[PDB]
């Protein structure tokens, strides 16, 4: 048993098997969907906060954003659906009419994810399950169907594992202020008691109905009720002992910590499990607005979770869908892109390991990554070089045997000085698709 | 930008035009009003709290004096309206028949008021603008209007500024017993934390509805809910600079003090900003009790805010309109008297600062009181002496020229020792009207 | 970098040294070393604690035991030492006459030990190093010598980790009154902040001086010093990221948890890493009234390394010296014995993770405990069966082949229904020592 | 009377005579005067800070720099001194043979300082005057001297308000660790309550032996004291009403806040009165290393001071002592030059306020800054320009009078669509020293 208290859920680590995951589908989907509109102007990390909540790329942050006045999103609005066209109307736009759960699971699982977190209520406090503390929920309007319940059944059957995503830090049903500046954030918040209980039921309601293997919150937990958190937690450890829960709560437990786009990124080895999130395109929410210009490329998705994972990371790749409950197909593209690589190379990923160092680059620079399984080190490079012949800068193996992974042949290396040299024949170089794999055994 | 923090709030100092306006109306109307009678006692601060609240001469407090049985407000109740008569259905007949705001603005623009405030919601709890935290309130009740808004429109057509009352400290709806002794309000309050909720909401849609220009709270602020104001503060000023608030919350911040009847009056210069606060008669609401036996006259209004000006203060003075929504004559008499000594001597008070000291006495002790404008002094006699030679007692001008400041007319005068002696031809003491002013330029 | 605080300490996870060691050297040395006495009651545990500290078979405990009159203790310092005469008197008499460090080191590593803590501070309060906050230490009194230091460059010089145990929780230099019962312990501490500060400043001083591998405290953290370990804790994790801190401040952080004695010990695979820690015999300290009826034979050693082991646990053993620093002979032979077990079978022990399970027992009743190292699985007969036939109940192995250990030699065996059996040839029975040790790869 | 707690102390607000002043002289002066040396490395705001204390340009963080090995600091002193010379050394080789305190206030008299502000205690821990809580102060080692006191007499009879700085938040006696890196500040601090009394009683005895003007405490005030400061405040202030406080304490009260170099440096009016802090040159204690190539120039000076008064600021400049109490030549220089321009300009700096805007420039960018006294507007040219022809962009003044400040000569002018044109005949262009000052009166 796990006790209410910092010092007891410390025994509670991150469950094996989010661990050896490696790979999770994030999905924000919600009636901001709808209007699935934003400036798609770049990346969190690279965006001078300055003008950043005026030029909004993340679509999810409509409401916001239209709060606004004489902001792009507010310019769209009235022009598209009028300015007596409140946000909260788009719940009753919101009809996943072309919804398929066991559709985006199978997809889900033929892109190579292991875990699958919706969100259950992101800030515009609109619910996708049929909560008992709202009548702004997706049971009650829009869909009149519980989103989190179905699409849990399916993630299940399609033997994937289901987490929850909820905004337990911003809800703008109960503020009037949109965020301008970052530093808004400091006091335009619920703040009241009421708000605190409500995040606290609507909790324990994810954890009684779905007993979720993930309680990611975000925008940290209302300082009201950081300290129901300890009642929580050894509430749904005890319920789930394998269950997991994130680092967004600002209290001193989580299981692992997050990363999103530049913002956390570790350069190398940290000591503790973490996980890096993104979406396909700038956007979490789905923007009519981005194009490929826009989104990664199959290969630098491939290039992402593997730098990511050598690092002790899982990646938690974003999709977008539509009102409609579809999902647009240059997301789907990459999504079975991913999965492609994961079908040959997945053992050099799932279930891996960090090994002694992350990194190491070519004589003329190619990146490359390493993961651990016992004494088989994999030793990726993020690209098919083209001569035969290759340098592996500062590295020495002391391995007897190094293999050409995807054929199994063994292949001619010696430790020149402090780099070691390994010839690839081009009938394998030929073979690999987006990153020559190799196999070392020490 | 204002952080929620008091040590950020420290930054926000008393608004200019506040410091400068010096004469305010407060107003306490409500469904007290209705049946305006309470036993006019005396003044705050010459009444022994030990009788006080069984003898209350504020008829606002009439809920209060109705729960105490054989109280005479009870025995008037029974008698007038009938034992079964509950105080809340009073709401029903509060429905201020004859009211018209803009007729208020203007009688308060003439009286010479700058800023106006009135009671949004009193410790009877009802509240004077459609909330949605209560149906208690004059659009669902009484009026079915929204007294607050339609006030705040006029009086700021009227070109003065807005602000708010707002009882946080108590709120009888939250409550069933009555207060009998000042010890009483240390645990006779809602308590909860829902009321602390509850406050916070209604103070913030006060400023979100009418963004008032003066937050003026009451009998301090709920203790569950006493952090909640770093967040109110900072969204305040952060949307209004200019905005203000008072020293009755019980939290590190304020811009202002207060002092009532009696109570926290200042012998001379405090070391900032405060506000002295009394009914034209004993009580805030409405007394059909008192008569002019109770109230100031004309001369003692002017010499109450000459006094409470030259001491670095502003008047607060408070009227209480009827339950048809008109104001009595006693009140509007006086309101247009101390009008009209201001469209006079306006000049020596609005815009005015301390000198040196604020008081002195003349030989056969009229007082005298100071106001400073850069360099010029105004020299304010409450009252008219009768002689023309003038000898004020401990004083000695350094200033070359002094002037009598209804005429301009240079006068005579030499520092006669520790004392000035001045000549006033009795051809301006006749000019003047209470107050011999004169002006002096150093 | 870490931050001083509870959330960014969680970042620092045991380090993988510890995590492997499986067998470190406790060492409690002090002044109460030289009356060396206790009567031998029992194990923590199963000694009712009603009496226990009036037959406290814990000879560190000794000034707390002489602090209760007419207590075997009292009767026996009395008659051996005299009434005139102090408990801290004793530090003159402790002169560690023939200590030699490097012998210690040298019969730690001979035993096993992979890392050695010497108490720097027991609750008697004497420091053995010359601290600058007390005149009651080695330095100036009895040894004249830096004892923690001088260990500590042998055992490092030994190539094994070095640790300090320090009693933050109890000093008896602070207080008067003894223990007598387990309730006392909740009021009768040094409760000042001056103590505070103390402990605070005597575990920083260790860190500054000897950078110490564990920081293992004792009896809890002084409530007034609670949060000065999120600094000492950042301070020391980023001066020495591989370092290490037990559960015993109370407070939100830890390393490894700990269990003594019957005390805490976990009966299956608990989920995270925990230290295990009792002496040879019932006594931390020296005791000359214990004989080999009170200590645990080598055989018993080696059963609870390996119960402790094959649970995810380090075993911390503890040794008493003399107050010449020799360490007596029964204590010196055991070390010896588990050290030579270790010589054979530690590949099946230090570095080796905890397996599905911990435990299994034969049809017989002789009880096996597992380990593992990647695809091998270590099965640890808890003794050596007398027939060439094992039936282990309740186990099937999927591996495909089983090897006699110590020899290496196949193993023929076979799932016979819900139990496993597998034949060992007398010759190899023959071989093992105290444990029979089969290793299963699948 | 003002009470220990926020609210009440609010009631203070920052004095007159300080509101007024406008330029202090700070003085940096302890036994890090001797090595008195620094590598010249730049500006705080722009040297990052990743690099900042291992290449640190304040020579006042001396010891800091040389507990950092292979640091410049450290390889100087080694070089200069030896390792074998400890930094406490300097207390005995700070003799200020030539000290003359009265030099120095006539010093800082002639260069326009109204107030003076001498470090009691920087973070090196030393004490300057003859505290009787230490044994390190200038009483004892070094001087053998109170130079607090002493210097107090000498500012006061000068008629120079007097004022104290104390390191509050630092205290290097107290810790061994220096600073790397800015996050370091978070724990590497003295921590304990034994130094919080000990800040506590140091400038309780600061109040009582010297009753300064000003409290200037740095980096912050120790968490386990903070609440001390309701009652040292309230302490203080009923002594010394006309006292003040800096707000870097880090509690809810303060009169004035600070900006430092370019660390929050308002770019237009705050709300409440500040103080900028630099010195001559990039260090605050004397830095050999450094020469006119960084110290500001007299103009710069001039400039700096403008633009400081015209926000509503205070400048206080800083001079860095030798060890034997000379104040070198390059600093002595810059205040005469400084002290004469006000000489000529100071009626429109000591005693003004702010104006609407504090800004405005040349059609052909030369910077004009505004300050007010009364009616009187000074337009201060940060330079003086060549043509007759003055363009002053955006801008028109209701003014009927535009005076040529330093010769009372009337001007032309006239508001010339959006801006105003102003004719300044090169005679009296060629009166003014580094800024033409034009005087408005509206
Ligand atoms: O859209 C959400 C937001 O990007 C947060 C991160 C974030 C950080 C800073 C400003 C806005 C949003 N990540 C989770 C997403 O669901
Ligand atoms: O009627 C209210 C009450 O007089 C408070 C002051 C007060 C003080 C002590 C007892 C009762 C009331 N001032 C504001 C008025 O609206
Ligand atoms: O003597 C110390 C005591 O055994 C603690 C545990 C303890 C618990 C309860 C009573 C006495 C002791 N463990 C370490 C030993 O050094
Ligand atoms: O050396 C002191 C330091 O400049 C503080 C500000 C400061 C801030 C950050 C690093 C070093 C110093 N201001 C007063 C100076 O005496």
């Amino acid at each position: 048993r796990y006790k209410p208290d910092w010092e007891s859920l410390r025994e509670h680590t991150v469950p094996k098997w989010f661990d050896k995951a490696k790979f999770g589908i994030f999905i924000h989907w919600g009636i901001y969907s709808v209007p699935g509109w934003a400036t798609p102007t770049g990346e969190l990390g690279k965006v001078p906060m300055d003008a950043w909540f005026f030029q909004n790329p993340y679509a999810e942050w409509y409401e916001n954003s239209l709060r606004i006045k004489e902001s792009p999103t507010w310019e769209y609005h009235v022009k598209t659906y009028g300015e007596n066209f409140e946000y909260e109307k788009f719940a009753d736009l919101f009809t996943a009419e072309k919804w398929d759960p066991q559709e985006w699971a199978d997809l889900f699982k033929k892109a190579g994810a292991k875990y699958v977190i919706p969100t259950t209520k992101h800030h515009d406090g609109f619910c996708l399950w049929g909560t008992k503390y709202t009548d702004f929920n997706s049971v009650k309007r829009g869909p009149k169907r519980d989103l989190v319940g179905d699409l849990a059944k399916a993630v299940r059957e399609a033997g994937l594992r289901f987490g929850v995503y909820y905004s337990g830090g911003l809800d703008w049903r109960f503020t009037t202020e949109p965020i301008r500046y970052p530093e808004d954030l400091s006091y335009i918040r619920p703040n009241t008691y009421e708000y605190a209980d409500y995040a606290y039921k609507q909790v324990m309601e994810l954890v009684d109905l779905y007993l979720p293997d993930v309680l990611w919150n975000d925008m940290g937990w209302p300082e009201k009720g950081k300290e129901d958190l300890k009642y929580l937690f050894a509430y749904y450890y005890n319920k789930h002992p394998e269950g997991s829960v994130n680092d967004r709560w600002g209290v001193p437990h989580w299981d692992f910590k997050t990363a999103e786009y530049h913002v956390n990124y570790p350069g190398d080895l940290p000591g503790y499990k973490w996980e890096f999130t993104r979406g396909i395109g700038l956007s979490f929410g789905y923007n009519r607005n981005e194009g490929p210009e826009h989104m990664l490329s199959v290969e630098q998705l491939v290039y992402t979770l593997v730098d990511v994972v050598s690092k002790g990371g899982n990646l938690l790749l974003n999709v977008g869908p539509k009102g409609d409950g579809t999902i647009p197909d240059l997301q789907k593209e990459r999504l079975l892109g991913l999965g492609e690589w994961l079908r040959k190379y997945g053992d050099a990923i799932y279930g891996t390991s960090v090994w002694e160092r992350c990194c190491a680059k070519t004589e003329d620079g190619t990146e490359i990554r390493f993961t651990r399984k016992c004494n088989r080190i994999f030793v990726i490079f993020l690209g098919i070089p083209t001569g035969e012949k290759i340098v592996i800068e500062d590295l020495n193996l002391s391995a007897g045997t190094v293999r050409h992974f995807l054929t199994g042949e063994r292949l001619s290396f010696k430790n020149v000085g402090k780099n070691l040299e390994i010839t690839v024949p081009k009938k394998l170089l030929e073979t690999d698709s987006i990153t020559l794999v190799l196999e070392a055994v020490e």
